[PDB]
């Protein structure tokens, strides 16, 4: 048994939607409204204590145009014999379950018209498919779907908790300690979760993340997270920086703190409220890309991502090189992974030289790959030249010239990329931070802001 | 007029505490009790519609002993004549300002006994010093100290503003914008702000930070926090990681991301619930401490540094160094900033030989000021040899040779510190952690721990 | 269609009861709790907002010992096909009615246990006999008995009211004009009515009487309330005296208003508290007492009946007279009505010798009919002699002879009633009422209190 | 110290009303608002719970015109100094009192406008006389007139009790005992009372009754009630039946229970809802009428009463007559007590020739005192010529002839007035009963339904 999905047709802001789900599931958004309502056509399914109240007139979608409410919950009922949710669900079945190979079981709740005596009649029916479904036979106030499941509700038998906004009049590590028991303790198996808070998601795994969207008709977005295998030495801080992503609209992706200084005093000083209007700016460190972009994908975010073009040394030869940049976004368009390019490199001088030839074989390598880098820049994933110091010496070159008293501020900027940085933004305008985000180089900054 | 102290000597959990202010007094802390009861005591004194109730048996702090509830406020009244609310204040008194070069005027509550028929009866003073005050006149149920001052109470004439915890049910750049709202726009001259959430302080600035203590008794602690004229640019990054650094108790202050991931790992494979403790791991690259440790030394949030021995070449001349990262440590301890130090260093190699022979200056200075490291060593205060690299050499060095083919695995890491440090994360056990935690030179961890 | 009894064993304070039921039923008395709890019952049997809840633990009679609540409620539905609401009920059932000779028709409510999941799941059938019950076939939340009836509860289809204390916050004459509404008119056809007020009786006809008794033990009594057609032109006067004699329990039935000024002079000076410990003096003139006493005997009040010996003469003849004070008391017994006796009187003197000669035909009456007069003092009716003035006589006539100056105090008080009985307890003392209280011939006084 | 008047000019019924007062006042009627607005108006003079929220805009008469409330108490606080609460007072006032030969002291309270801050301001001062009053010194929240009084107010140290509704979902017995405790009982000394209920007036002296009137303007009637010694022993039948009358608006007084009989049956066959009108039938037997009407105009009701003229034998001698029906009119009107009446009567034929002769001279008497008479039916006082058998005869006397078979039927009607009173309303018809109505000489019946 694992719970596949809900199809919510007519409640109080649904028309014909589906809603794909797993066992621990979690909602969030902006919408307030779609986060209640879908916890109350959770309780008016599955508890007594809603549903003995019956409709009233404010819960239905259109009060005279398609009055059927239907819900429908799907099951998936074929499992191995050894689980006790499975048996516990085929014993109280009788003629429900009409040929043993069947796999699919359905709970099927029905409504009648509410024009005459304003009552809603709730009508729950059994079956294993959705044509010829059988009443549930009860005999007094209790039906015998209630035999089988419980219904737990969290407000500041199979059981299902409903937990609604757990971060209201609470400290910021008991969200980490009930995160922690929420995901990684097998307590809570089957609930469905409601926050506003990014501290109860540090620990995520093995569940549906289910963004309502922030119009006012409601959209569901579902995504299977899970985190893989080689990702899990760096798990609980991608999922830290995940969680503050998670409640952004969009989100660029970058590398170094100390581009996180540049573009955040090239924001105050172009677009001083981009953190209002859902602009969010995501560390991104020594991984590949896909997992966060399959996350926020399926979940509808957009996702902007700003890359260097790097030459990566292995282990074990010298001479040889990876092209790391490019492979991160093959790998993001789905291709596969590219080979090993070797350069003959002598002995030479190492301080510059050596820095010079490998940004010409980026340069070049740059050159011939021109046709792919236009195809990441179709979409929002922006490859630059050899490094972003170069990308930002095109822009504020001659403020870079008179700021630092070197003749090339690139090498020494790139000496100490922290100290420098602020002492670059230290001494810098509000015409050469226009010059930095007005240039076509740092056109994913105004994908960042999109107006 | 400028709020200098209020003196709440017997409430519901005060016994003969000062708390000092200033305008724009933000109160915080894991005290609930002690959070509601200052802002209760602020409505005691200076609201209509609670000392008209009187004092019940539950606000006295004990119900027998020390049975005279003093509320004492200050307000330094002597300023520039171009103030209105200077002028407002000294028409409304008579007599209570005696001489006119008088600079301190004081509000006196007084409350009597509880023991005979079950109230308080409250009474105000005026009056410039403490002994000989006057009795406010009054004629009706309206004081001449309600004449003065209007007070607004938010929960989801001078005009004092008390809002207590505005994030509930609230999305996060709705917290954002009204941080921005507070502590930038003049609408809300005279607050005093309750909260729980981090993203309420991303814009703080000519404030209280007030931190009730996590104690059962009732501790205040009290900074004058501002932001000073070299710090303007990197501002509100600065806020957005002291904001989250405010809502803990042990605090570790490291520079880059790869000492975040490496500490992280360390971190999860020996003491997983450090984030559950208190404890936080707070970034700051490319500036001073002070400021930093300021702020958390006067709001009693024990404050440790990590750093590293770092050589600084300045602007214009070749072969000359500052000493970077002993003049940080000299900055914190008050002393004053170090000399030159030029270093004659030829063409050499200068892959390898340049970086070893200042490897080799760098030991020679970390030798030669011993005695100084070791004062520093006595706070919380850790200078590294080097780099935290060679510190993590000494620890797990064999691991480091056989995890990379290389046979120097420093300078490898060094070449590319995310990726290779996510590499050498990936390949790490439970006993190079404990081997790394346990180390001398890295203490400072145990130190973020405590226990 | 006649709601004949229902059948209420397991309840909050009910064990085994039965009340007999009419339309227009109407509960009264001293215990509040059962009158709250048998509305409670109709609730639980014939509403769907109290149904819907099920039982909790507190409306059980004993927690644990007879856990089966059964309420049976007795239809008697053969009737006239004009009727159309046993047509309405009729037409509902398919084969509930198996046998179309039948008459009896029960709706039962079941209950099942409660030690296990905190409910009580109620379980409604049908039939037409005890034995065999059919269950009521429903689908969703609505059951068929609910496409039946309908209940209407008024706290300040087959319709019934259900009307709790509507004297609270009232006139007098709203309880007057309520009272009219309810047993006049044709509005209410069902209803079941609990009152405090005397004046929302002052209108009843066609009715059930139900008295809970003054015990802890729940106690019904209950009568058909009918006006006969003999009596309906003095029937509200009789209805205002017989519904303030519905909220007492030991009423004395007395004719005069002079026997009341005698009475109530002798009861505050022997017994100052009767009124409150539910004493009542009862005005009855001119009509006989079996309405009245068949009335308050099948509601289990005690009625003591005080009268005097009375020579009634006829019309169109002289000389012959009625026994008429024998015959109320006869009537009272069962007994058939007595005949003719003719007294030969001549012209004689007619002031005083005739009312002598009628005063001892009146004593050999008394006197020939002594096991019959002892059989009516067997029970609470008291037989006078000649009058009551007379039995005056007995006691205080002493008192009588000193108070007026004339020879014969009998005759002066028998001249004028009303003012020489009010001029005989204005002279009178403690010793004379005590005199009176302790005579033997006004023992019925000591009959209206008890103790 | 006795409690005088109280004057209320600006409240929310109230425009320059005087309440005349006395310790124990009672208030009722039909005005709900008005006895709800004048125990908060003592409310906000006396109880600190009510008078600390100040005045909302809804306590005004007219909310921009006349914006001065004022509630003036007098207090008469000269008395002899045995009495605690009056050297309890005076010792309280220390200037207030200025001249000690004064004998008036008043409490004062005021109120300003409401324009501006939405506020009250409560005002309350004392003094002997009403200019030149002084302001009650208070210190903090606690006035020093809250050191003299204190206030209870009930609803389902000088006391002041406020009772508002006791009868709520309370029996009748448990009414005449509160009765009982408020009147005869020395524990509530001063206490204000409104009620719906006739069984909390049972027993009522030296007390004030208040009338409400039934108008929407508040109209307030005031009496000084008391039980003289003469009406002492017939004390609580009287207060029975006038605590039933006094909530009515038109009172018949009559004697005898036949008489209620035969207007009773010529009321439902005239004028059927007389009881919902306010009408009322008083029974007055045996005493003079003025302790009645001198209670209900005082209180505003229209007093009728309907008797006989009626002939009273004294005492010790024989064939002197006291004019009794003559000399309670002209009590009633204020006149002398008459002379005595001597008939020189013979020994005759005493059945009817006797009472044939009193019935001439007692129409000599109607015929030699007819300005008296109109002079009584001027007003609602209306004395009968000879009895009202007599009056009824000259209406329905053929109907009297066709029912007894009797020659004379008022002979038999008089030989048995309640036997043969039922037996004339049993064979009665409707224009009969028009015939009785719409005579001359039962007008009084008219003047019981005014419409
Ligand atoms: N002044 C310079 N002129 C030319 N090349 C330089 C200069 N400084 C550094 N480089 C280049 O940078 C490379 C790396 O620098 P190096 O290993 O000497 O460390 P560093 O930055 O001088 O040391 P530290 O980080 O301790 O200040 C050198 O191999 C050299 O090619
Ligand atoms: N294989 C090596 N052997 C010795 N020294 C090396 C080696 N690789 C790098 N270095 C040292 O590191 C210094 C800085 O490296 P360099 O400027 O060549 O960039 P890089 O790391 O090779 O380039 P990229 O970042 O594009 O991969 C050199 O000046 C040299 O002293
Ligand atoms: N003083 C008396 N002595 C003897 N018998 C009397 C006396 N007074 C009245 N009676 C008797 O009472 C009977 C009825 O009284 P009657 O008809 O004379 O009226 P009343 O009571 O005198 O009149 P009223 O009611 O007008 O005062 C008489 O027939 C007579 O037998
Ligand atoms: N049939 C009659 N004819 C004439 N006068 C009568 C008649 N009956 C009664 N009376 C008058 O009524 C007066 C009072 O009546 P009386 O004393 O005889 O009592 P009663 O009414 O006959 O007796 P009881 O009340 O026991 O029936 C008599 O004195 C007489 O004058």
């Amino acid at each position: 048994m694992k719970f596949s999905n809900i199809t919510i047709k007519n409640f109080r802001n649904f028309e014909k939607v589906n809603i794909n789900l797993d066992n621990k599931n979690v909602i969030f958004g902006m919408n307030d409204i779609g986060k209640t309502n879908f916890l109350y056509a959770l309780r008016f399914l599955l508890d007594k204590e809603i549903r003995k109240f019956g409709f009233n007139k404010s819960d239905y979608h259109k009060h005279d145009t398609s009055k059927k409410i239907e819900i429908i919950l799907t099951l998936d009922l074929s499992n191995y014999e050894k689980d006790e949710d499975t048996k516990k669900l085929i014993s109280v079945v009788k003629g429900a379950r009409t040929s043993a190979n069947a796999d699919v079981f359905y709970i099927a709740l029905e409504s009648k018209y509410d024009d005459k005596e304003l009552y809603g009649n709730i009508i729950l029916k059994w079956g294993s498919e959705l044509d010829n479904l059988i009443d549930i036979p009860g005999r007094g106030n209790i039906n015998a779907l209630d035999n089988v499941f419980k219904v737990i509700y969290i407000n500041p038998k199979i059981v299902i908790y409903l937990i609604e906004e757990p971060e209201i009049s609470l400290h910021r590590s008991m969200q980490i300690a009930l995160s922690k028991q929420l995901f990684e303790q097998s307590t809570y198996k089957y609930f469905f979760l409601s926050t506003h808070s990014p501290e109860l998601l540090y620990e995520m795994d093995n569940t549906r993340l289910i963004r309502v969207h922030s119009t006012e008709k409601v959209v569901c977005s579902s995504h299977m997270y899970n985190v893989e295998e080689a990702y899990g030495s760096v798990k609980k801080k991608l999922n830290k920086a995940l969680s503050s992503a998670l409640f952004a609209e969009r989100v660029l992706l970058i590398e170094g703190p100390s581009e996180k200084i540049l573009f955040e005093k090239v924001l105050d000083e172009v677009e001083p409220e981009y953190e209002l209007n859902g602009g969010f700016l995501l560390e991104v460190g020594g991984t590949y890309f896909n997992h966060y972009v399959c996350t926020l994908n399926d979940l509808g975010i957009t996702h902007i991502i700003k890359t260097d073009n790097d030459l990566k040394s292995k282990k074990g030869k010298k001479g040889v090189y990876e092209l790391l940049g490019l492979n991160r976004c093959l790998n993001l368009l789905g291709r596969e992974n590219l080979d090993e390019i070797t350069i003959d490199i002598p002995e030479d001088i190492k301080g510059k030289k050596k820095k010079e030839r490998l940004n010409e074989r980026k340069k070049e390598i740059f050159k011939q790959y021109k046709n792919e880098v236009g195809e990441f820049l179709g979409e929002r994933i922006y490859l630059s030249e050899i490094d972003l110091e170069n990308d930002l010496y095109s822009a504020i070159g001659e403020s870079m010239k008179r700021i630092f008293e070197n003749e090339d501020p690139v090498h020494y900027l790139q000496k100490s990329k922290l100290f420098n940085m602020v002492e670059l933004v230290n001494n810098l305008s509000t015409k050469d931070c226009f010059d930095v985000f007005e240039h076509e180089k740092f056109a994913c900054l105004k994908e960042l802001v999109g107006s």
